[PDB]
């Protein structure tokens, strides 16, 4: 229930020219937490003019649980000279190994105003070594133009580690697209890429957004995917949901990991009405998929292992009525649960929303199981 965290009005860089950028453009949609390095990164996607570094890095360790250190400055990320390496970032991702992943969109999304500055080249999946430094790139992969399918609307993705206890090169990567309803699945052993696409990945009904005391709709498909326990021989759930929407969904990484074949999703069910959210993450320890939501200012959970789901069967860990749109959350490695939320929704104008308490918040739970304490999402029961 007791959380530590940063809390930014706007997102402020350290060693770029005042003026040279409108603080207010900087709009973070992902975060990624390594707890042994201590460092936190930041997507800010170049969705606005100016954005100084796409991927920005921030040093915990003399901040997290600090009176006044509450809003760090963004840096540039240590294994970057221009800020160029990288065109716009939505979502950054550390696997079971501490590889750092990111899937560059490619280009920019303003005319003029600087654009020319980051040139455009295809979508890449690429990937730094958090445990040398400062962060070699380990992988590189640029999307075949028979494949690009609206790059600016990819949401979470997952990094399936076959064999993280080797030189965890056997590995997938699978990347939602709210828009379609698709799912690019890349795998990196063979440098091989495809496109996946179910109804089930669509949209239910559209989502009910809040703010200025007026009501908002957007209507998004699959937008995260967060992955289960790993059984005898490397296979595992992949659990999906869709941002509109209240089921959830597994589908098993084998039938995934099988170019063309067919899919078997399970659905599994439902979060009970108006709980729409757009990411989750399964936490190994306790089994719970925590879910940070859009409108409830609400992050919730719900046990893998009490099936079946329904709200009956979930809880609430935390609640603030300044978590405005939750984007983002994800377990550390220490067992960290960290959530996000940045008043930034995929509606029409949404950029411009402003609060008067701060944007950007990043809140830690320091534990997974004092988080479901009291709760339908605990062991005991």
């Amino acid at each position: 229930a007791d959380t530590q965290g940063y809390k930014w009005k706007q997102l402020l860089y350290n060693n770029v020219t005042p003026g040279s950028y409108n603080p207010d453009n900087m709009i973070s949609t992902a975060f990624a937490y390594d707890a042994e390095g201590e460092k936190l990164f930041l997507a800010v996607p170049r969705k606005l003019p100016r954005v100084p570094y796409t991927l920005a890095e921030v040093d915990t360790k003399n901040s997290l649980g600090v009176k006044g250190k509450h809003s760090p400055l963004l840096n540039k990320f240590s294994g970057h000279k221009t800020g160029k390496e990288l065109t716009s970032i939505y979502q950054p991702v550390i696997d079971d190994c501490r590889r750092l992943w990111v899937v560059d969109i490619g280009s920019v999304e303003y005319r003029s105003r600087g654009a020319k500055d980051y040139p455009s080249h295809r979508p890449a999946i690429v990937a730094y070594d958090l445990k040398q430094p400062n962060y070699p790139e380990v992988v590189r992969y640029y999307f075949p133009t028979r494949l690009v399918e609206k790059p600016t609307y990819f949401g979470g993705f997952a990094v399936d580690v076959a064999n993280p206890k080797g030189d965890c090169s056997e590995t997938f990567v699978y990347i939602t697209n709210f828009l379609r309803g698709a799912l690019f699945i890349y795998d990196h052993k063979k440098q091989d890429s495809w496109n996946v696409t179910h109804p089930t990945f669509k949209a239910e009904r559209p989502t009910k957004f809040d703010y200025g005391g007026k009501e908002y709709e957007f209507k998004a498909g699959i937008f995260g995917i967060t992955l289960g326990d790993r059984d005898s021989e490397g296979n595992r759930p992949a659990y999906y949901l869709a941002g509109s929407a209240i089921k959830v969904y597994s589908v098993n990484t084998k039938e995934l990991k099988q170019k063309g074949g067919k899919l078997n999703p399970e659905l599994l069910g439902n979060r009970g009405k108006y709980n729409d959210a757009i990411a989750l993450a399964y936490d190994p320890k306790t089994k719970v998929i925590f879910f940070a939501e859009a409108n409830t200012k609400q992050v919730s959970c719900w046990n893998t292992q009490k099936m079946p789901l329904r709200m009956k069967n979930t809880d609430v860990v935390y609640t603030s009525s300044r978590f405005v749109f939750g984007t983002d959350i994800s377990v550390d490695s220490k067992g960290g649960l960290w959530f996000m939320s940045n008043g930034f929704p995929p509606i029409r104008k949404s950029e411009k929303f402003k609060y008067d308490f701060p944007r950007y918040r990043l809140m830690r739970i320091m534990d997974t199981q004092e988080a479901i304490a009291g709760t339908a999402c605990d062991m005991n029961a």
